[PDB]
């Protein structure tokens, strides 16, 4: 009974039946199931690591790899480079066959609706950008996958440390080398150029941290220190090679709340924040596709 997930958010009222939709519902609890899941942990944990994750891993690497096959152009050029979409156009092709590495025959049929949220995970082709929109599929995408029983609640740590924790590694890849411009006004008010849900999982690690609180991570020299560690901190290396002048100038919005006296209030000053400026607003969210495991109608309860 799978279906190819389509778009349902068409209008500003369309707002309320997604905040009262099944998926809604479904994609907040997942992605506080995974946030409770790191609590307190390094990202050098020993976890479960079970043979779909592998394959998750493997699958991603493909994508890394297709950006070494694919060279961006050497036109002058001045945004977006536009070997971007000669990249993205073979995900376009091979998303199927490759989420069919992870799916057992008997699931077939569930190939193509798990494959669209794949699809939308890793930017825009047109417009050679990306953003927390995209950021949201790739984890609906995971989920898809939890409800199918692919993955496991065995592995829901692994999912954030390991197969998440790769996927931000090659989105930056793409940032990096297909120089990607922010979506929108990500690059306005945004907490961040192009991701949100690390801030969360990643803030969630440091909940409890004997000497490294949020005042700390704008100290570069403190960061360069921890972050093979931890999921925030990494982010926050990636801005500081990305970005002109003094912090509280290009990302302010992170610079207050290093302000913020403990981890554990950041985290839950960033669920709230996930909601509003990204899951409710309809300018981020209206392209989030709507099929079976992830579904419109309303919540059943």
């Amino acid at each position: 009974n799978f279906i190819i997930p389509k778009k349902e958010i068409h209008t500003v009222p369309d707002m309320g039946k997604w905040k009262r939709s099944q998926a809604y519902a479904d994609y907040i609890g997942f992605i506080l199931t995974l946030n409770e899941g790191v609590k307190g942990k390094k990202l050098t944990f020993e976890y479960r690591v079970s043979e779909a994750i592998e394959k998750l891993v493997a699958l991603l690497n493909t994508l890394d790899r297709w950006i070494d096959e694919t060279p961006p152009v050497d036109q002058p050029s001045r945004f977006g480079n536009k070997a971007y979409r000669t990249w993205y156009a073979k995900l376009d092709e091979e998303a199927e066959n490759l989420v069919a590495t992870v799916v057992p025959t008997h699931l077939a049929a569930a190939v193509p609706e798990v494959a669209v949220y794949l699809k939308e995970s890793v930017g825009n082709s047109t417009r050679i950008d990306y953003g927390t929109g995209h950021e949201a599929a790739f984890a609906a995408f995971l989920c898809c996958l939890c409800k199918i029983g692919v993955l496991r609640v065995d592995d829901q740590i692994a999912i954030v440390f390991k197969v998440f924790n790769r996927y931000l590694e090659v989105m930056r890849k793409l940032q990096k080398t297909y120089r990607m411009e922010p979506a929108g006004s990500q690059g306005v008010w945004g907490l961040d150029d192009f991701q949100f849900l690390p801030f969360i999982w990643g803030s969630s690690q440091l909940i409890d941290h004997p000497y490294l609180e949020p005042r700390h991570f704008v100290d570069e020299k403190a960061v360069n220190e921890n972050h093979k560690d931890y999921m925030f901190l990494e982010c926050i290396l990636f801005i500081t090679e990305m970005k002109t002048g003094p912090f509280a100038e290009h990302s302010n919005q992170l610079w207050n709340i290093s302000a913020v006296p403990s981890w554990s209030k950041v985290n839950q000053g960033l669920i709230r924040m996930y909601k509003a400026e990204c899951l409710e607003k309809f300018p981020v969210i209206q392209h989030f596709k709507f099929g079976s495991l992830l579904p419109i109608h309303p919540v059943t309860s």
